[PDB]
């Protein structure tokens, strides 16, 4: 499939480039992810973005701190509106932290997953007939372990006190987020609950040019930990690495690969602070955060194809083996000290194996 989105051809190398893209044109002839729900645990969402609306469920805001969520209370509320995660001053988040504009990070991630495609508007997405369930866990200066833990439980269909039952349990969870420290008992239990409910959990390896075993949920047992590659198919300068990384996806090499080839492109805003301070747009970003949703969306394409054929969806362990086993080996040498999994996720190879 060669869709008509205006900026797809020139910008979206991560979809279609022969050496760094995930072979989406060919996968899209088999599956677009219809019927599957991907939960995006992130900064929240711009719910009326015109290239997203239509593929979004209402979702939920798990941030239990008014100063972080920028809401009027510490409650968790229905809906996932991103209020903006800008930080006005250096050092507000921690000693050494730097002021920055709002990221609209979860709208970017959600676009990778399911940006409306072949609609004559903007950019494309991978699982463009799936639904995104947006679950806001990150705000000003980030988020809290126990909000992220609970969001996992709820997104995968488990019960969380104070939150109404999730009417749309997710086949896949994406976590384009992490922190310092190897996996703790709280994260692992939450992850374990999600797996026991049939949910595949896909996470970003992290961007510290460091061993993924030192970060979470990168280092947690049972998840699909995703490294970052360049348009060239080589490791990015920032990708974490190590035996915990299962495979990679396009993260964008950064300025070394220029504009547009250094960046992943999707739905966003140019707003600096609140949503109202700017307008809907398309942004280019780099990180393992951008690689992870490509993998999470491929998992969605596969569950959807299996169901469409009346076959049984894969359990989490099977899904992870499949993604790993069908990854395209790197077109450029990966340094021995920094392994980033079996290869670059290949949506078409993943589909061909699953379907027989
Ligand atoms: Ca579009």
């Amino acid at each position: 499939l060669a869709p008509n989105d205006p900026y797809y051809q020139q910008y979206q190398w991560h979809l279609h480039n022969a050496t760094g893209g995930i072979n989406a044109p060919s996968a899209w002839d088999v599956s677009q992810g219809e019927g599957v729900v991907v939960a995006v645990l992130d900064t929240g969402i711009l719910p009326q973005h015109p290239d997203l609306v239509g593929n979004l469920l209402e979702g939920y805001d798990f941030i239990s701190d008014a100063e972080t969520s920028r809401r009027a209370t510490n409650d968790r509320v229905p809906g996932a509106q991103d209020y903006g995660d800008w930080v006005e001053n250096d050092n507000e988040c921690y000693t050494g932290s730097v002021a920055e504009d709002s990221s609209w990070h979860g709208t970017h991630v959600a676009g990778t997953v399911a940006e409306q495609t072949n609609n004559g508007v903007g950019m494309a997405g991978v699982a463009h007939k799936a639904k995104v369930l947006p679950v806001r866990v990150l705000g000003k200066c980030g988020g809290y372990l126990s909000d992220i833990a609970d969001a996992i439980t709820w997104a995968s269909g488990g019960t969380v006190a104070g939150v109404p039952a999730n009417a749309n349990p997710a086949e896949v969870i994406n976590m384009s987020l992490g922190g310092s420290g190897s996996c703790d008992g709280t994260y692992q239990d939450a992850i374990n609950g999600a797996i026991s409910r049939g949910t595949t959990v896909v996470v970003a390896a992290g961007n510290e040019t460091d061993n993924a075993s030192k970060y979470r949920p990168a280092s947690c047992d049972g998840v699909v930990t995703v490294g970052a590659t360049r348009i060239t198919g080589g490791i990015t300068y920032y990708s974490n690495y190590g035996s915990r990384v299962d495979l990679s996806g396009p993260g964008g090499g950064g300025s070394v690969d220029g504009n547009p080839g250094g960046y992943v492109w999707q739905s966003g805003s140019d707003a600096a602070t609140t949503p109202e301070s700017g307008s809907y747009s398309y942004m280019g970003m780099g990180g393992t955060s951008m690689a992870s949703p490509h993998v999470a969306a491929v998992a969605a394409l596969v569950q959807s194809a299996l169901i469409a054929k009346g076959k049984d969806p894969l359990a989490p362990a099977a899904m992870r083996t499949l993604l790993k086993e069908t990854a395209r080996p790197f077109p450029v040498s990966i340094p021995t000290a920094t392994p980033i999994g079996t290869g670059i996720v290949d949506a078409k190879a993943a589909l061909a194996k699953a379907l027989e």
